[PDB]
């Protein structure tokens, strides 16, 4: 069983969770759409994602498109994604705000792990609205869908692949949001300062994570769930840090990080 402090605790994740969560993404609206050698990098960087978009209107109508191939038309993409990773990042720093053992850390602490866990915390949350029967990520109204290889070759792309295996563990609720919280409470991001307390509140999370598991998950099929789990945390760590090389790349080339994606990511503006 868990301790009266571990359901506490993962009621305090869950309520943050409902309210800064929205899964309909029915407060998204107004983004943009589509209308030497640093060049080959950015080309092979942009070409790994490659999904069609699509936009149901409230009145039964559809919207549909498909990129193109790299035949600056690569670039396309890149402000609709600005404006999604925007919203999504908004969410993320609520979520924070609302939980109380983020809220009692002091501000620069605050600052230095958001900004180190917002792209994570994003992609566990797209986890759970991604269909990974049809390879698409179902956000309300917005549809991304994955260009067709097969299977296979789209496994090749760690993001994809993370997403793929994240969604073949059939996790709960429970457990998503015990990830996001693991990931938020990293005592080893720059410049943390309380290291200590961030570090025995991460293996508290934990803790309780382990034990939620072992109480509530007894099938064969999730043996080892929770060492499971903090593998995929540790391999969507290494993809954050090969995402910010490849985004501060991009952005070298052609800029379209939003204001609140520069604070995120350390740009200054000079
Ligand atoms: C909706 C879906 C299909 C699940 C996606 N989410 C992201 C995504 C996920 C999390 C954060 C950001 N934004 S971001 O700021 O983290 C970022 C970029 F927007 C662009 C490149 C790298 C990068 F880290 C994203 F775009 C996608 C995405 C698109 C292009 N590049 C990257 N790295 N991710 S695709």
């Amino acid at each position: 069983g868990l301790t009266e402090e571990q359901r506490m605790m993962i009621r305090e994740l869950m309520d943050a969770q409902m309210k800064t969560f929205d899964t309909t993404f029915s407060h998204f609206k107004n983004f943009r759409l589509p209308g030497a050698a640093k060049w080959s990098q950015v080309r092979k960087d942009l070409c790994s994602l490659k999904v069609s978009l699509q936009l149901r209107g409230e009145d039964g109508s559809v919207w549909n498109y498909k990129p193109p191939a790299d035949s600056k038309e690569i670039f396309s993409l890149l402000p609709h994604m600005a404006d999604m990773s925007t919203y999504m990042f908004k969410g993320i720093i609520s979520f924070a705000k609302v939980i109380s053992y983020f809220r009692d850390l002091p501000i620069e602490d605050q600052i230095s792990l958001l900004k180190g866990a917002a792209f994570e915390l994003c992609q566990l949350r797209f986890n759970t609205v991604f269909n990974a029967e049809t390879g698409t990520w179902e956000c309300g109204r917005l549809s991304y869908c994955l260009e067709d290889g097969g299977f296979q070759q789209l496994l090749l792309e760690p993001m994809l692949k993370f997403h793929y295996m994240l969604k073949k563990l059939q996790l709960h609720e429970e457990e998503y949001v015990l990830m996001q919280a693991i990931s938020l409470f990293s005592p080893d991001r720059p410049g943390v300062l309380q290291h200590r307390v961030v570090d025995q509140l991460q293996e508290q999370f934990a803790i309780t994570l382990k034990s939620y598991i072992e109480c509530n998950r007894p099938q064969p099929a999730h043996r080892f769930l929770f060492l499971k789990i903090m593998a995929m945390l540790t391999e969507l760590r290494s993809i954050n840090a090969q995402h910010t090389q490849r985004l501060l790349r991009i952005q070298d080339i052609h800029p379209f990080a939003t204001p609140l994606m520069q604070e995120l990511f350390g740009i200054t503006g000079s």
